[PDB]
């Protein structure tokens, strides 16, 4: 029953993974490897998955990263979660599923909605994803939100949740922001989720603490906020000086140029190379991290799914514990690198 150290809103979805034949994808009009948003043609996918005995798992990429810091603490009601579900079995499997792991969530109910739900389809060694949000969509943050959060000092909303409505993690970070000691943690999670959310996106980020996202991420928010010049806009992020310069830009968006006692962090993964950082210090001095990753042989690699959520958990369970920036990026690395070596989106057993 406490104490709660992690707060986060998010889309909740439940994972369905089942190996497919070739002929499901071509049948679906499916890219393997790649992740979308079903289709008006592919709304009978879900039912039509049945027939390939389908596992049902927790999923949703906030949801992923709170019962990775959930797992950790191990304490029940460690890590807050709050989100929308339909009414119907689906969510009541997600629910248990949830409440099993002992993660404190309160899920909203939509009536006539159906629970979000994720088809992550295994065939020739790819993961193709197809997500239908349903009910996720009809989140609005509860105004007694910050009594269930009571105690939780670290907040964290994916980028993924303005597709409900921007005004949930902009609440979420404006009760944090002005608090030395609240901070407000946010994921990129989708190179569309940057254009598509530009101004409610730089005014979130004003009120941003310690700003996550991949190198992909990263381009996409440079290019739209202008944070390098036209010139580099293409150039490689696997070149630490371009991917150096892109997260000091970024942290701007972040500071406005002003420096206080709180915390304000860009952190970019990317893959197999060092994490980047770039974090404005005490005195508003900007210091640059550079974390090498453990190296994993190609044969050992499962999948790269659900890394970066991992990654995130990690990272914030680390800061929980008060760690320094790089220890939290090293606890980021460690599960990531738990999860891409085996099936599904959490933590092994033995970790
Ligand atoms: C706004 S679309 C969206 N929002 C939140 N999470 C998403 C979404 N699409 C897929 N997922 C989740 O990504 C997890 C793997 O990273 C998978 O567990 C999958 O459920
Ligand atoms: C050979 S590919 C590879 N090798 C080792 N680790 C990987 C790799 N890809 C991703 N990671 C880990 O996932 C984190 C990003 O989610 C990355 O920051 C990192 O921790
Ligand atoms: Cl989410
Ligand atoms: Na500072
Ligand atoms: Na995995």
């Amino acid at each position: 029953t406490g104490p709660m150290r992690v707060f986060a809103i998010g889309n909740p979805i439940l994972d369905l993974v089942a190996e497919v034949p070739s002929s499901f994808l071509d049948e679906f009009f499916l890219k393997r490897g790649d992740a979308t948003l079903a289709t008006p043609e592919q709304m009978r996918i879900y039912s039509t998955l049945d027939q390939f005995n389908p596992t049902s798992l927790p999923g949703g990429s906030a949801l992923n990263s709170v019962r990775v810091v959930q797992k950790l603490l191990r304490k029940p009601g460690s890590a807050g979660y709050m989100g929308a579900i339909g009414d119907d079995p689906r969510g009541q499997v997600l629910k248990e599923l949830c409440d099993k792991e002992g993660l404190a969530t309160r899920f909203m109910v939509a009536p006539g909605q159906s629970t979000g739900v994720c088809a992550v389809l295994i065939n020739e060694k790819e993961r193709t994803l197809c997500t239908h949000l349903g009910a996720c969509g009809s989140f609005r943050l509860p105004e007694d939100w910050t009594t269930f959060a009571s105690g939780a000092l670290i907040f964290y909303a994916t980028a993924y949740t303005l597709t409900a409505t921007p005004k949930n993690a902009l609440e979420v970070a404006g009760y944090a922001h002005g608090i030395p000691n609240a901070i407000f943690t946010l994921n990129l999670s989708a190179p569309f989720c940057v254009e598509l959310y530009k101004d409610a996106m730089q005014s979130l980020l004003l009120h941003t603490n310690i700003l996550f996202g991949n190198e992909e991420e990263f381009a996409h928010l440079a290019k739209v906020h202008n944070l390098v010049a036209a010139e580099k806009t293409a150039l490689s992020t696997a070149n630490k000086e371009h991917a150096v310069e892109v997260c000091t830009g970024a942290l701007r968006l972040l500071t406005a140029g002003q420096n206080t006692s709180a915390t304000k962090l860009v952190v970019m993964t990317r893959g197999h190379n060092p994490v980047i950082a770039a974090e404005q210090t005490a005195d508003g001095t900007v210091v640059v991290h550079e974390v090498g990753v453990p190296v994993v042989a190609a044969e050992k690699i499962v999948d790269t799914n659900g890394a970066g959520d991992a990654f995130v958990g990690g990272f914030l369970y680390a800061l929980s514990q008060g760690k320094t920036v790089k220890q939290c990026i090293m606890c980021g690395n460690a599960c990531a690198q738990d999860v891409i070596q085996h099936v599904g989106f959490s933590l092994s057993f033995t970790f």
